[PDB]
């Protein structure tokens, strides 16, 4: 895990220009077009973006160009502030990565703002941080990307940020899938000739009542159809959502 991986997981991938959960204009992997409640507003700042007429939509490739964007500008913002850059310094790397996504996803004046947690963090005290963050705007307005944030200030660990991975055993694929009601992982069994799609999310949701929603998407973002043969699956790279998060999938081969 690393803080690009991290963010996919937190910010899926979304080639047309979407409203986040608190309604305003997002593109790509968590690109913050505008808060205004104007579609064209946010067309005209995303042609500005990518550097051509775009009409809401650009490529899987012009998404990820725009992502290492958003991820540099988040270092250097953290890097040229007085309040943040002493607190990512004194950070191990889980928890800068945790710092990272924070400004990536606010900015650098609203984290640089959350004076008390900043020293709590300098100071090493992770259980008073973890209090006091939860205890924020940030927190209210998007609690369960928080509580993933703050885990990972808190333990210092990926605790929060799992993974999914297909093994062949047997000749047959093993995946092993991060369940949101479970630490540990699962393993999941398939037959790729007569298995589906729609197969393997039922067994998903079955292992875990947790799960209210499960889906699988190409790497270009497009729904891959229930009916889909296991076999045909596995011959590229897929996304995993469950519920908030998604999982990319390499299976080997």
């Amino acid at each position: 895990m690393n803080i690009f991986e991290m963010l996919r997981i937190d910010e899926g991938l979304r080639l047309k220009i979407y409203k986040n959960t608190e309604g305003y204009y997002t593109i790509g992997i968590g690109h913050l077009l505008t808060k205004s409640p104007s579609l064209n507003a946010a067309k005209s700042e995303l042609d500005k973006a990518i550097g051509r007429n775009t009409n809401g939509v650009i490529t899987k490739d012009e998404a990820e160009k725009l992502f290492n964007q958003d991820v540099d500008a988040a270092v250097r913002g953290i890097l040229r502030n007085a309040k943040l850059k002493p607190v990512y310094d004194s950070l191990d790397a889980v928890r800068r990565a945790a710092l990272i996504n924070m400004v990536f996803q606010m900015g650098e004046t609203g984290v640089a703002g959350f004076t008390n947690s900043l020293r709590m963090l300098q100071q090493k005290r992770w259980d008073e941080a973890a209090v006091n963050l939860a205890k924020s705007r940030w927190y209210n307005q998007t609690p369960n990307r928080a509580k993933r944030v703050i885990t990972t200030f808190r333990t210092g660990t990926w605790d929060a940020y799992g993974s999914v991975t297909v093994v062949y055993q047997n000749g047959l694929p093993v995946i092993s899938v991060r369940l949101p009601s479970r630490r540990e992982r699962c393993q999941f069994t398939l037959k790729p000739i007569s298995d589906s799609v729609g197969v393997f999310l039922r067994q998903l949701q079955e292992e875990d009542r947790g799960i209210d929603r499960v889906a699988i998407y190409s790497p270009d973002g497009v729904r891959v159809a229930a009916s889909t043969g296991i076999d045909l699956l596995l011959l590229d790279d897929f996304k995993l959502v469950i519920n908030d998060l998604t999982y990319h999938v390499r299976p080997p081969k």
